[PDB]
Parts: C-alpha cells; sequence; structure tokens
C-alpha cells in the first residue's frame, strides 16, 4: 500500500508548517538552488540527506551509475536548466562505492537496455584494464572503477558547450567530483574540480558563439 507514504507526507508537511508556516509558500515563489547534484538512482544515495540540504537547496539528476553523455538530452537538459536558467554555482558529480551499474559494466551478463547505457563505463574498464587487473578483489576493481567513472563524468560535464558558454559569459561555475561510501555514509572529495576553460585540453575547447 501507499498509505504510509501519504501519511508520512501529511505529517512531514505539518511538522514543517509548525516550525515555519511560510516555509513552502516562500519556496514556491522562486527556485534558487546553488547546486546541481548528478548522482546514481541507487536508493542508498539520497542527495539531500547526504549533504544536509533542505528543499530548495539542491537541483537533482539521478540516473543509473551517474552517467553523462553528450547526446543525452535527459541529463543535458537538467544541466542546461541548472546552468542557464537557475545559474547554479556548482555541479556536484557524485558516484558511489559498490555501484551496481559500475559492477554490471565489469561483468558480462546482459541486463537489456541498461547494457547500452553502461557502455561508456565498460569503455573505462577497458582503457584501464592494466590498472584494474593489478587489483586483487572484485570489490576493489569495482570501487576503483566507481572513482574512475566519477572523474570521467566530471570531464564530460565540463566539456559540454552548456558549461563552456557559461564560462565564456563570465558566469562562475565549478564542476566537482565526489564519491559516497554506502558502507560509511561519507561523502568524499575526489579533488578533480574544474572551474574554467583553461583547465580543458585544447581538443575539447569550444570557441565562444
Ligand atoms: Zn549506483
Amino acid at each position: 500500500a501507499l498509505q504510509q507514504l501519504f501519511e508520512n507526507n501529511v505529517r512531514w508537511a505539518e511538522a514543517i508548517k509548525q516550525e515555519d508556516p511560510d516555509f513552502f509558500a516562500k519556496l514556491a515563489r522562486q527556485q534558487t538552488p546553488e547546486y546541481l547534484w548528478i548522482g546514481c538512482s541507487d536508493a542508498r544515495v539520497p542527495a539531500n540527506e547526504i549533504v544536509g540540504m533542505l528543499p530548495g537547496d539542491l537541483f537533482v539528476h539521478r540516473n543509473v551509475a551517474n552517467v553523462v553523455l553528450h547526446t543525452d538530452l535527459n541529463c543535458l537538459s537538467v544541466i542546461q536548466f541548472a546552468v542557464d536558467v537557475l545559474k547554479v554555482k556548482h555541479i556536484l558529480v557524485t558516484g558511489h562505492y559498490g555501484c551496481g551499474g559500475v559492477r554490471a559494466s565489469l561483468h558480462n551478463d546482459q541486463l537489456g537496455l541498461i547494457d547500452g547505457w553502461l557502455r561508456s563505463i565498460r569503455d573505462l574498464a577497458y582503457e584501464y584494464r592494466e590498472h584494474l587487473e593489478q587489483l586483487p578483489t572484485e570489490e576493489e576493481r569495482v570501487d576503483r572503477l566507481c572513482e574512475l567513472n566519477v572523474i570521467q563524468q566530471v570531464a564530460n560535464v565540463s566539456h559540454t558547450s552548456i558549461v563552456q558558454n557559461a564560462w565564456h559569459r563570465g558566469q562562475s561555475l565549478s564542476v566537482h567530483g565526489c564519491i559516497y561510501g554506502i558502507k560509511d555514509g561519507l561523502w568524499k572529495n575526489l579533488n578533480v574540480t574544474v572551474s574554467g576553460l583553461d583547465q580543458l585540453p585544447p581538443q575539447y575547447r569550444l570557441s565562444p558563439l
């Protein structure tokens, strides 16, 4: 039944209105998050809770294994809305350890549609086959690939014309790579932050319009 969810909602809404009766009314007027979160759909990685944000703070995209593709208008439209319309200052690319999407990309079972979605991670596993091979346990290979994935996705976001054109017009915008431990609740910085055009390889730089 959906009863408990409806009941949780009515209790939550009422609790907030008791502490601040204008809470939702004020929020509903203007959307002004400083952050966009790009993360995995995994139920164990809820964005707001992990970084203690409130409704209104965090624009969110979640997909399988937090993949960013330059032909995917789903993720790209979230980025473009965030960057062009909301003018978020930060894009938080957050992958996590023990990601099943990353895991699936390391094995050879077919999962259907998802197989094509995860292609780019599978590409990552192949380019780093040497590195990954020198790690003993599958858990280690998976977790390293989770990190490699995040670092790659940070690159992918920063290479978009969406993000470059924000920089061209002097908009302040940083793309961060973080990784969440589902084993310990800790959200960790991979320290791969990109905040300007000068940090991009020449081959990915696009001229202003
Ligand atoms: Zn995941």
